[PDB]
């Protein structure tokens, strides 16, 4: 029974019939639900994924039976049958890694997903060709401030060997240095990673932004470390329109946010390495990387300086710190001419994209608890929006830690 | 390792493990295919017997007599009764027994660390309009206690065979009419539009404020429903003032002091109790932020935030945020000051967490919504947001039911 889904604020009713699209389960069965946790719980599965997307790619174009497209299923099923995989080609390429992000339930950003510069680097054979694309990518993509979304898709997996992986979560992670009395400097968040360059020989800093090196790998080798020119990370120094001590607090955030860890899929084939990029939903920042208790966790710091009553809860200190740390983010990147959203903007657009994909596909999939924003839910749109979440392929996926 | 849901914390990196849900009889609204965890409304003769029985051994088992000939002799008396008369009837013991567990068991609510405090009136003998007014009257007198509020259910008669049901129309037992302008708009409550022009349709002479408390519409078995008016003095509100913005206070905003959902059926063995209000007190949020913030509600943000004289021009100014916050401190500020009981969103999830422990204990787990236990401002801020959580239903419930007309 295809889903009935209902805005609850404007009363207007929709059908999702494009999750009939799906042929990948997730968490969730008739008897309980799963939707909230964060991870999830031979030649004919190939060929008819191949198929699949290439009967996808052809319809896209408009060129759906036409000879192109007949010659096109079976070149894929000639390699296949033979060799027990296939290859795409660079346009098909670019259809996918669209179509990934299109795909991606996780997203409040899809309204731009057409727009994505797709860097083919399947002809990487060495963990410092990866650092060149890399560092290409991220000068692309960084753009002096103009951000611009962008994706460099490393060679595919292969039956017969190790993984390209990018060892790092995202491009710009800032250390976490571990103390024997169990406490972190720096990023919480990156304290395994931090470890992990260090042991592969980085000299650690002792700050608490201090830019990690990428630790790639190619191949069944050892993951290579190479530290990122300074000059080619942006980041914005944080200060508050009104409150003047905020700068004194010593905070900055960087530019650009660029996933290093997922497995892209496309047609049955899976690229292990295919970093991608857009820029940053100021909540990201000024709620979750500063404000949770186990990250930089500086709500109280800034109540304090605020001058706020934190002996109790029902003083809404908490609320108040957090509001002027997201404008803070929003005020510090405008000032610095850095691409930026505020949750607002994010979910009105949202709003918009769920409506040209009701239009274009009938459905559009999205997780609800990523969607709506970690401040101000109900005050955005999309709180009262219902949503169907499930699989869609081409799609970004998650992927063991390659140690 | 174990063949149940796991559930990690992403603050403490803390892991559990729900085996409660092995006891879930009933099938919510997702499949493999798709997850349908967000939607508001999710999509007997022997049937009776089993849900029946299944209740009497929860209810053996929370006083440790399982397996007694105490136990062996009711679950006979119950069949015996349904055997001969179609239905079966509950102990006293029984239903308060029900009552808390079916509290206990609702996803949806971020309060359940209270569950074993819940005063039960049984009015299974209630037989008339009138007679619902007077129990109605009693549990409000008894619930708001001069502001010490303090949570109670009514339970009316259960649904009976071939026979009309009690039924209270009003989704609440205090609810602020909403009066249709001709416009278009809307004044007061849009929510209950539709229940204020009922009330007018069955006589009642309507007032033209924003805050007009309405009266009930209470409905004996196969008859016609009877108005009733609330004495004003039953019904404590609010005036919302603010503790530094003076100004607040012109506003004229106010809430009532007591949260009392009317219009769910209590499932309990089977039986079905289609009026059973109950009452709590507010988490602040639900009239700071919902009801008087959301855009088809009061819609007050605006207001607010030309009055701190916030840029409402530009979505990057975060006035929405700041407007918000402030009415929700208006909103403790004055329950406070007036002595009425209200819980925070702080206080409310972390006490919500202590709940969640004390059942990963007791029952191996804790049915939990986690798009209603997150509450609609500073989500992240609260300890909840980092919680996995499992949804599914357990009897005995609280369910939604079809409107009476
Ligand atoms: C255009 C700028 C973009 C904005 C404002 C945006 C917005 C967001 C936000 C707010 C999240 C949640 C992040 C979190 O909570 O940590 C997210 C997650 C995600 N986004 Fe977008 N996004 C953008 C570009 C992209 C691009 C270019 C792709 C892929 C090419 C993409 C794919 C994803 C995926 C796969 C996730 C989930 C990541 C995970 O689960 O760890 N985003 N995005
Ligand atoms: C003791 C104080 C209590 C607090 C602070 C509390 C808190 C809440 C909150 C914040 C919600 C979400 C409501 C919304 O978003 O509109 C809720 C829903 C719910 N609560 Fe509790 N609650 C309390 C007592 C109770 C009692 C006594 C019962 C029943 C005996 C109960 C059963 C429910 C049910 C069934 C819902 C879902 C209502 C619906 O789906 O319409 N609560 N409660
Ligand atoms: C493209 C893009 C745009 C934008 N505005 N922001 C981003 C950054 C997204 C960061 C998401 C990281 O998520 C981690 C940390 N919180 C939840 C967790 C989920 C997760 C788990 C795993 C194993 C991998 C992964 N990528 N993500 C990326
Ligand atoms: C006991 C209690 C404590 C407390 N703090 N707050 C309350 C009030 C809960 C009111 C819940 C109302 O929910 C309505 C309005 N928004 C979603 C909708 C869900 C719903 C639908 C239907 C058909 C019935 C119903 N009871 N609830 C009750
Ligand atoms: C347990 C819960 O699912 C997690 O805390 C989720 C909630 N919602 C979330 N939403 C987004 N956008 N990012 C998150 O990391 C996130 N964490
Ligand atoms: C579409 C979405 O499920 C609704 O807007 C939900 C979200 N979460 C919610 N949570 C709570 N506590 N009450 C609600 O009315 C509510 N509405
Ligand atoms: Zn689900």
């Amino acid at each position: 029974k295809f889903p009935r889904v209902k805005n609850w604020e404007l009363g207007s009713i929709t059908y999702d019939t494009l999750c009939a699209q799906s042929q990948q389960d997730g968490p969730c069965t008739p008897r309980r639900c799963l939707g909230s946790l964060v991870l999830p719980r031979p030649a004919e599965q190939l060929l008819s994924q191949a198929r699949d997307f290439i009967n996808q790619y052809y319809s896209s174009i408009k060129r759906s039976g036409s000879q192109a497209h007949e010659e096109r299923l079976q070149e894929v099923e000639a390699e296949v049958a033979s060799t027990g995989t296939y290859h795409l080609r660079e346009s098909e390429l670019v259809f996918g890694a669209k179509q990934a992000w299109r795909n991606a339930p996780r997203c409040v950003g899809r309204i731009q997903w057409g727009k994505l510069q797709v860097f083919d680097a399947r002809d990487c054979s060495s963990a410092q060709e990866m650092f060149t694309y890399i560092c290409n990518h991220i000068k692309y993509a960084t753009n002096r401030g103009n951000l611009r979304s962008a994706i460099t898709v490393f060679p595919q997996r292969a039956p017969g060997r190790g993984d390209f992986r990018i060892w790092n979560s995202q491009l710009v992670r800032y250390a976490g240095y571990r103390q024997q009395d169990g406490s972190v400097r720096g990023d919480p968040a990156n304290v395994e990673i931090t470890e992990l360059c260090i042991q592969h020989g980085w000299t650690p800093g002792n700050g608490r932004f201090d830019v990690l090196p990428l630790l790639l790998q190619a191949p069944d080798e050892a993951p290579e470390l190479f530290v990122l020119p300074p000059e080619l990370v942006l980041e914005v120094p944080l200060e508050h329109p009104t409150l003047e001590w905020f700068a004194a607090l010593g905070l900055r955030w960087y530019a650009l946010p660029a996933v290093s860890n997922m497995l892209l899929e496309i047609g049955g084939l899976e690229f292990s390495a295919a970093p991608f990029s857009g820029w940053y939903m100021s909540t990201e920042i000024g709620t979750r990387n500063l404000c949770d208790p186990h990250r930089y966790n500086i709500l109280e710091d800034v109540a304090v300086c605020m001058d706020l009553d934190t002996r109790t809860t029902s003083s809404l200190w908490k609320d108040k710190a957090a509001v002027e740390i997201n404008l803070a983010v929003l005020h510090s990147f405008q000032l610095a001419k850095v691409t930026i959203v505020d949750h607002h903007a994010a979910t009105v657009s949202f709003m918009k994209h769920l409506d040209n994909e009701q239009k274009a596909r009938g459905g559009c999939p999205a997780d609800w608890a990523w969607i709506v924003p970690p401040i101000s839910g109900s005050l955005t749109p999309v709180f009262h929006q219902e949503m169907v979440n499930y699989i869609l392929s081409p799609a970004f996926r998650y992927q063991p830690d390659p140690w």
